[PDB]
């Protein structure tokens, strides 16, 4: 049950604990910091304030002003004038209380607080310049295929996903693009304290007794268009269980001439089946690149209910810690927030959580012990529109608050992908 | 500038489908070089009859929530009934809903506007499914009113009295509106989880005749 692992290796629970018990609380007027001390006893001798302002994770100016608050007092801190920004795109303030002395307990340059605001945001109203190329649509009776110069889509009719992708002659896709409603359950969502005893009240049993791991997609519709400059593929699916119906995927996909593909999802989740973990789609990739950028909320862990420690920022890992060896393993490794997200040579846009891995969800939940997992070929991708929360109150009882939870009915995303 | 923002142009595009054609329109809404909303729209027209209208709509993070995102328009007909499959039959907003029930709901067109003696937005019904007028019908998932008084004369009007019934009939259809507040009337009380704040907002409608 531990906030570190038995060798004392960070899990990402942690740093979410050390950002809420902060000794600084901070609130911010126009440009006007108010930094609150909440020691009881020390004045903050051992204490400045890096500032930084971004656009979209692009530095544009940044200070230190030395922290002097009495114990229980306040600070107002008054930024300078800060240079507008040229292009569109949110700015984003970060604050970190850096102590720039050792001490019996930590080292120069330790970090013992931080918070985000945005500030300014300019809307895009350019139109991106109309592109040359114009993609062909070629109608099969197995498959809607899609050609732009060196790059292919394939959608199989039958199944009404996108089965394959082509750059050159490179396959990227192991298995298709699929909307997925479940997670790996994580102990929270199992919910059991003792072994023996089984609770029908726990998510995990409530999503298993409605069907949702072994509800099959049945295509309702499949169809293309040309359009003026693309091709539109719209879907219509339905996942059953015993005859009834638990979510409905309604697609398009449009393809531009210069290689966007925009996914437009909308879902709907009958009233009466338990809430789902998540409303995403997941793939194989056939990749395996040593780097994930990111452009989002991290760069740790974060879920819905425990997202307020990570900062939005452009961050770049290396692949292997985008995946959290929890012994028992489970769903993990989602970022929030996510607007850009870039693995190989593809970058995914939109508003989405994501988590990357050599794992599938079904290793994840198949296996009892971390060590017992297989890197398996290629690269699993979750991208979700929504999530929904990890809980933790207590692990013994469903502790995940209604606000987290998937029960707006209808839910709608968007994803644009492409190479860059 | 929320209302003296103009609509700018970015995009109106026409194409034809097998079965529909399909209108694309994109417009930012702008005051003294700040854009504030952008609103970007598919109109699907097909073979049946049906208009669908789907509609995505960006709001700056750094300008005040908005009181509502829809759409509005001045029908030329004026009927005597309003028929609606939603939250009523009373006037409800949406921390002002709990005694609302859902059903079919018909009203003279006279009980879907609220004298108020200082008069404002009002006679706004929620989660509705479907809203009948004359040969027109809605369907989705909206807030509306509906009434002979535009917002702009509701506004400009001190007295309830003073009021005209314009030519035809104002229809307000919202994907999203702002809660109204009450727990005093002289500062912000609006809740946050009541504010338009989520800065992306979707909604679709189907528009046909009947
Ligand atoms: O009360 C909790 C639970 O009921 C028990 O089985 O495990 C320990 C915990 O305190
Ligand atoms: O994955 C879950 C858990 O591992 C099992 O023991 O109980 C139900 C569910 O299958
Ligand atoms: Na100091
Ligand atoms: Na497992
Ligand atoms: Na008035």
């Amino acid at each position: 049950n531990g906030l570190v692992f038995a060798d004392r290796t960070p899990h990402p629970a942690l740093t979410e604990a050390k950002h809420q018990q902060q000794f600084f609380q901070f609130r911010l007027s126009g440009q006007t910091i108010e930094v609150t001390s909440e020691y009881l006893f020390r004045h903050s001798d051992n204490e400045l304030l890096h500032w930084m302002v971004a656009l979209d994770g692009k530095p544009l100016a940044s200070g230190e002003v030395p922290l002097d608050v009495a114990p229980q007092g306040k600070q107002l801190i008054e930024l300078p004038e800060l240079p507008q920004p040229e292009s569109a795109g949110q700015l984003w303030l970060t604050v970190r209380v850096v102590q720039p002395n050792a001490t019996a307990w930590s080292e120069a340059g330790h970090i013992s607080a931080w918070q985000q605001w945005r500030l300014a945001e300019n809307l895009s109203v350019t139109l991106p310049a109309a592109s040359h190329a114009i993609p062909h649509l070629t109608t099969s009776e197995m498959d809607f295929c899609i050609e732009l110069g060196n790059k292919r889509w394939q959608f199989n009719r039958q199944s009404g996903f996108l089965s394959q992708m082509w750059i050159g002659d490179k396959k990227q896709l192991l298995t298709p693009l699929r909307d997925q409603f479940t997670r790996a359950p994580l102990d929270n969502d199992i919910g059991v304290s003792e072994a023996t005893r089984i609770d029908p009240n726990a998510w995990v049993e409530r999503w298993k007794a409605a069907g949702h791991y072994q509800a099959e997609a049945a295509l309702l519709q499949c169809t293309a268009d040309t359009l003026a400059d693309a091709v539109l593929i719209t879907t219509a699916h339905a996942w059953q269980h015993q005859g009834k119906t638990l979510f409905i995927s309604r697609k398009t996909y449009r393809i531009d001439g210069s290689g966007q593909m925009a996914i437009t999802v909308d879902v709907e989740v009958a009233s009466d089946t338990p809430h789902p973990a998540r409303i995403g789609l997941n793939c194989q990739l056939a990749q395996v690149a040593e780097r994930v950028n990111w452009l989002g909320l991290g760069p740790q862990e974060n879920y819905p209910d425990r997202l307020t420690a990570a900062c939005f920022d452009r961050w770049d890992l290396p692949l292997s810690d985008m995946y959290t060896p929890y012994v028992f393993p489970s769903e993990n490794g989602l970022r929030c927030g996510t607007r850009e997200l870039n693995y190989g040579p593809h970058q995914w846009r939109g508003d989405f959580q994501f988590n990357i891995s050599r794992y599938s969800q079904q290793q994840l939940m198949e296996t009892s012990h971390r060590h017992l997992l297989h890197a398996e070929e290629g690269t699993w991708l979750n991208i979700d529109g929504f999530h929904m929360g990890i809980g933790g109150d207590d692990s013994w009882s469903p502790s995940v608050s209604a606000e987290f939870q998937l029960s707006a009915g209808r839910y709608h995303y968007q994803l644009v992908w492409c190479q860059k």
